[PDB]
């Protein structure tokens, strides 16, 4: 095994030279130096590792690195160099998923003054180099500051532009402390057994002797930045399409709405100090004075004048038109900013950030685009396809497949339970209407009621919330939810022993729970420590990880499959994965051919997940073919 | 009519030859199916069809032209292509290996004319006989043939032999009649659709009885289509 970083003239979208790259050899225990004119026997080192059956460490490799050098190797050398993901490893991808919390750890860090406040919590190279004391210095601080002591001035992203002997000699800083992070990771006795040295062994050893939530989480990292690398598809003549009949509606409403009121709909210092005139009495304000003033009360605000009244649902709209145009059309997002030359938008996505599970995305969020029941959102869902690009050479529309796990959410539940009911619950799931079962076990009026109700009992409602479902206060709230679980006495035990295993008993102390914590942190499906939490609701901390890890897997085996099955993935092949939300997922498709079999793989694909981790409930997942987002779901 | 073909014959030929180097790796893949798609693995083809074109001409001396028109190019690209098949398939590598050089002591080039001093002018068949080749640079393909030719001779035999057996009587006036041989595949005739099915069933028979005879390291198995003529056996 072999640790290192690079340094390029910029980012992966527009990188041209490489200008340094060191190669630590723990068999030799010497580093090794390259230049611009050593470029490729840089890259033959790489492959005389992967030719031993070893490891090759990089931060943010799966990301940036592997990736570029693939990118370098093709515009420089003209060569074929493509590092295959079992001989590569990412300490930013473990860092993120041993150091999923830090919030805690970090504080003292802060307070120690180790850290800087802009680099807290932050899993870059040089963020860990203040935690680890390996923090000489900054290239980009002993540049700017060494401009000055020279002359010419600085330009925001100049200290790559040409190769210099400080980059080369801060390009060793950047490996030393990669190494030295890489054996912090090691040292963790949970994700890795005390053996021996994991860099001395090979990759074959390292990723089975390893935890899984290793193997997967650069499994799901390498897939992710591929996907990233593919991109979505972005019409932009539609969403331009969509921005006057928003601006034109904004500014006609604007018009009619400061002829109502004379001398912004909004801020909420404006309405406040506006609306408390025309005789609305604010029932629920904020902890800090000022009135709410949400879609909620707004729908129900009542005035006796009758201009007023009616005038609400007119700043009903704005705010929402200018939702949608701050989604749609703002500055520095938008959508509109990210389309890059190749009519794509390539959205970031963080492999964990949330401890639990589910990604996250950003840059722009593509997993909070309107839905195709909100308004606009027709429109909105409808500019993200496959169908924007008729294949990259034979002129073939592309068509989507929108695959998602068919009630995810209550059949982890099922799982989880399946310890106290002996299968009971899991086979309500596929005699079907769980929600039915619910709704007779708590005793509701209506189907939506128990659809509602298990969500927000599971996710730690108070009994105000439930009793508000059918229009109460806590007094109905706390019968329903204690006939629930009379009714279904194996959810009640199922939060008494995860009370029980993170408790040994629980003390209130002028404000706070005293818990005497047995561990601070739930075992997931891969065997992964899932943050702290810290009161009595945990339940959905194990029910949202056990399906974001089921469908982390998921997205795996399925890619896998479709390899394995002879589709190339890519826009000049036959698929290219475009968006991972939650438990649905969106798949470019050359063909309606290969779009029927991206479904039944992802269909299969589900199958090897449930059947590894012994799933106790049916997994099962539905796709949809057509053009566009708003046809696959 | 009844037409009975050898089930991929080649490959398997190729399979029980290099079965002495690879302890019935490449066979396993043939039996578990999808040989083409191992091929386009091995040969790194984008195509499994690709692959297809490939083994054959690849196994029987295709220089690169044929190769390389198959990515759209000419002689150039190919060398590559059959380097990479050989690094990934090393039992196909081994067995041009011992076989041809068990066929010389030593090689000597003299005015662009290879002088090779040969053990003998002879590649043994599967039952002994002489069957010469020409130019040691290849030569499987002369081996594999003969395997192939050989087998379907006695296999044509067997199935005759014990349809004769069983009962059935040869020539328009009895049951069945041999109407054509191609190599790999037969027309036979036949009475009565019972006797096509019977007729089928005993080519499978004799298949079988034919690698055990030779005790052919690869399995061999044989496909039947009943029907008028020979548009439909085929």
């Amino acid at each position: 095994m072999i640790v290192s970083a690079i340094a390029a003239n910029a980012l992966l979208e527009s990188v041209t030279k490489f200008h340094c790259g060191v190669i630590y050899d723990y068999s030799t225990a010497e580093y090794v130096s390259y230049r611009p004119s050593d470029f490729g026997a840089y890259l033959d080192a790489l492959e005389a590792e992967v030719a031993r059956g070893g490891l090759i460490v990089f931060h943010n490799g799966h990301k940036y690195d592997v990736p570029a050098l693939t990118k370098l190797a093709k515009l420089q050398l003209n060569r074929e160099f493509h590092l295959p993901r079992e001989n590569c490893i990412d300490t930013l991808v473990l860092s993120r998923l041993i150091h999923s919390n830090l919030k805690d750890t970090d504080m003292g860090l802060l307070r120690s003054g180790k850290l800087p406040g802009k680099r807290f919590g932050s899993h870059a190279l040089e963020a860990w180099g203040y935690r680890l004391g390996e923090m000489k210095g900054e290239y980009k601080d002993d540049f700017k500051r060494m401009l000055e002591e020279q002359g010419e001035e600085y330009v925001d992203g100049m200290e790559w532009w040409n190769f210099n002997e400080e980059m080369m000699d801060y390009n060793v800083q950047d490996v030393v402390v990669t190494k030295a992070l890489l054996e912090k990771l090691l040292s963790d006795k949970h994700y890795f057994p005390p053996e021996i040295d994991f860099t001395d062994v090979g990759y074959t050893t390292f990723w089975s002797e390893s935890l899984e939530a290793v193997d997967i989480e650069h499994r799901a990292a390498w897939l992710l930045a591929k996907q990233e690398r593919n991109g979505f598809p972005f019409d932009t003549k539609a969403i331009e399409e969509l921005y006057v009949e928003l601006a034109a509606r904004r500014s006609e409403l604007l018009r009619k709405l400061t002829e109502t009121f004379g001398s912004n709909p909004s801020s909420r210092d404006h309405i406040q100090k506006k609306l408390q005139e025309a005789g609305w009495v604010p029932t629920k304000y904020t902890d800090k004075g000022a009135p709410v003033v949400d879609d909620e009360v707004l729908e129900g605000v009542r005035v006796d004048d009758p201009e007023k009244q009616a005038a609400i649902d007119l700043i009903k709209e704005y705010l929402m038109i200018q939702k949608r145009i701050g989604q749609s059309a703002e500055g520095d997002k938008a959508w509109l900013r990210y389309v890059a030359e190749d009519g794509k938008i390539h959205g970031s996505v963080n492999p964990n950030g949330a401890v639990t599970g589910r990604a996250t995305h950003a840059f722009p969020n593509l997993a909070q685009i309107p839905g195709v029941r909100s308004p606009y959102g027709e429109q909105c869902r409808a500019a993200f396809g496959a169908e924007h690009h008729l294949d990259g050479i034979t002129g073939k529309p592309w068509v989507q497949a929108g695959i998602d796990a068919s009630g995810l959410e209550l059949r982890c539940l099922a799982h989880f339970m399946a310890r106290f009911d002996n299968g009971e619950y899991a086979h309500e799931i596929l005699n079907g209407d769980i929600h039915t079962k619910n709704q007779i076990a708590a005793e509701l009026p209506t189907r939506d009621n128990a659809k509602t109700f298990i969500y927000g009992f599971l996710y730690g409602a108070g009994d105000e919330k439930i009793g508000q479902i059918v229009g109460a206060g806590k007094e109905r709230g706390k019968e329903l939810k204690k006939k629930f679980l009379e009714n279904t006495p194996a959810i009640a035990a199922l939060r008494e022993s995860i009370q029980q295993t993170l408790v040994e008993s629980s003390q209130w102390v002028a404000g706070e729970q005293q818990v005497k914590w047995k561990r601070r942190w739930i075992k997931g499906l891969d065997g992964r420590k899932v943050h702290v939490r810290s009161p009595h609701a945990a339940l959905n901390t194990l029910l949202q990880s056990a399906g974001a890890l089921i469908c982390k897997l998921w997205i795996i085996k399925t890619e896998e499959m479709l390899v394995e099955k002879g589709l190339k993935h890519g826009w000049d092949g036959d698929f290219a994965y475009m968006a991972w939300v939650h438990d649905e997922i969106q798949v470019g498709c050359r063909t309606e051919e290969i779009a029927q079999v991206v479904i039944e793989t992802a269909q299969e694909a589900m199958r090897w997940v449930g059947d590894h981790w012994n799933f106790r409930c049916l997994l099962d997942t539905e796709g949809k073919m057509g053009p566009n987002w708003a046809i696959c779901h």
